[PDB]
């Protein structure tokens, strides 16, 4: 069994499938930076679906059970159903999820379902249509994505919703969004906003922690804690007492979780990373694969990359924050 | 003035173990089968002296230690413990000195300790029913005796908190009676998840009651709200009674391990340094180091080196092995 320097196994391959996106969310792909001038990866500089499938097969043999399709906005990747069909035929792979702004769900949703997609995570940072647009800078209304969510649900997809909260910006959406998704029996998850400051610890200025979110929510809702489904479950779940619909809170910053992190990551340009943060360019899997290698030489290269992994960025910021309290 | 270890963690707390002796034989700590008649405890001269401890505490205060916890063993068994408290009370930079005790000897020594500057104690008490408690301590001590010690300690002006380790099948039926009793005494109680490493070798949950489960038990008898953390990376998760307002704590030693904020150095009763509560091998011989003849600077430089190479994270390792054993 394959474990890194901190004793963590490989479970979870995050597959980035494009660098492109149809939103320009102020904190992720700001319009300044990613303007009209931006040149994105060309077609041939992305991994093919066949190379993706090959990589996934090899990872399955090392322990990976789950694959999360991301980008970018994944639905801009043109024949995404084809990847999903190939991923769904890999034996050790048990779950495939997709993480999306949901805009293209009415165009590509049925195709993806028919290829074997069953679960999606839709990010939506407000339910107000105005405030959603000022976040996304592409004149989309939240109402539009709500309708996409309803379509996805109608064709049999399981939908969960991810909201990153910022304390001058998203503060006040917490209660309306719980009410709306409570009614629709859809699991929503509030996520603490991550931002490292000058002192190299966490910056709590635009943060609303799990514990303050929870003070807000109890004032408006009657609620019970749900016991962790399995050990090391990341999200802290709660249940509305009247109808048992669940929501979750993700303690990105106030309670870092690197010790249970089993996530390996392939960028859209085809480079291996052991963590969502990372200064240097990672191993060039794309280059390696295109210069003829056996499956066995691929497996051993991924094994060696994992066994050398000691990433724990969020825990490091956590420790530095303790140090800065002085 | 601020020293960090290999995982970015500053030194902040010093646990000083002052004896290996104890007046109990708690089944999960000093079982009588191991610590019975033929056990040999440390000779007196192999303990650190109080001067050695004060000198060690001083140099650690220069490296950023702010809190000292006195423990053991049962620290009240150490003769003239009040002389140690008095020397530690004279050290610049130390803001808090705490004692953790089973409490049995608090009537005997409490006033002396108070006089010497002690103001805070943490009393370990795993049950409030007498028959049960006797079955745990294995020395025929009644919980009622410990309760009277607690009430004397508060009366002389010590601040008392209570710690309770819960093992499923043994004392988990005690969570409610103890919450009720100390709620009415305005004393903060804390429940701690039992740590036990299984064969395999992540955590053994076989009795383990988790913080989550403890809370499901608790919210039925009492109406409760969270208390937000007083500071960032506070280990205990606090709650308060809506009545009233008395706080209690729950400690997720096993279900939510917290090595990332761990700022604890430890000296054993035989005077060896440990960077963690769990250790399989002997630590650096601080005791022989200082008895070999060293300067305060040489001492400080060694403590700084011991901390800079520290990478312990036992509970997180166990947590990772647990995730890894799920396959
Ligand atoms: C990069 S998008 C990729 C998939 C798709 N475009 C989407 O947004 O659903 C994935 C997530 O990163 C999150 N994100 C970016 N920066 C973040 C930050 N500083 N703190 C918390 N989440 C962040 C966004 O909320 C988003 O849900
Ligand atoms: C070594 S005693 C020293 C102080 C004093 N003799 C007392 O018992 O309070 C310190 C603590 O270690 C704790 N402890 C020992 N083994 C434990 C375990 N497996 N899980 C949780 N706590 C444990 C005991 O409950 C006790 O409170
Ligand atoms: S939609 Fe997703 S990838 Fe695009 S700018 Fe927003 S968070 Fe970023
Ligand atoms: S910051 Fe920690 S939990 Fe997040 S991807 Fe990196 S190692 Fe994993
Ligand atoms: S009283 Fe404290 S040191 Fe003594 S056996 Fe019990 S837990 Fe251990
Ligand atoms: S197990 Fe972790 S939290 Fe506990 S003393 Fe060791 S390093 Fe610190």
């Amino acid at each position: 069994q394959i474990k890194d320097k901190l004793g963590r196994p490989i479970r979870d391959l995050r597959l980035s499938v494009t660098d492109r996106c149809n939103f320009r969310c102020d904190y992720c792909m700001p319009k300044e930076v990613f303007g009209d001038d931006f040149v994105f990866l060309p077609k041939n500089e992305l991994l093919t679906f066949d190379e993706m499938a090959r990589i996934a097969k090899v990872y399955a043999e090392l322990g990976v059970k789950k694959i999360r399709i991301t980008g970018g906005e994944p639905l801009m990747r043109r024949d995404l159903d084809v990847l999903i069909a190939k991923l769904n035929q890999i034996d050790g792979i048990e779950d495939i999820g997709l993480t999306t702004n949901g805009l293209l769900l009415k165009k590509h949703g049925q195709k993806l379902y028919d290829a074997g997609l069953r679960r999606i995570n839709v990010s939506l940072d407000a339910i107000d249509d105005t405030l959603f647009q000022s976040i996304n800078n592409r004149n989309i209304k939240a109402t539009t994505i709500l309708e996409q969510i309803d379509y996805a649900t109608s064709i049999g997809l399981n939908v969960k919703v991810n909201v990153v909260i910022q304390k001058g910006i998203n503060d006040d959406q917490i209660i309306p969004m719980l009410e709306y998704f409570k009614d629709k029996h859809i699991e929503i998850r509030f996520i603490e906003f991550m931002d490292v400051g000058n002192d190299n610890g966490w910056d709590f200025s635009k943060v609303v922690t799990k514990d303050e979110m929870l003070t807000m929510i109890e004032q408006h809702f009657e609620i019970d804690p749900v016991e962790p489904k399995y050990f090391g479950e990341v999200a802290k779940y709660y249940r509305h007492k009247d109808n048992g619909v669940q929501f979750g809170l993700i303690t990105s910053v106030s309670q870092s979780f690197c010790s249970t992190c089993t996530r390996a990551r392939l960028s859209s340009d085809g480079k291996f990373y052991g963590c969502l943060f990372a200064t240097v360019d990672g191993f060039n899997v794309k280059a390696f694969i295109r210069s003829g290698v056996t499956d066995e030489e691929l497996k051993e290269q991924f094994k060696a990359l994992w066994q050398i992994r000691d990433d724990r960025y969020s825990d490091e910021r956590t420790a530095q924050t303790v140090a800065n309290r002085q």
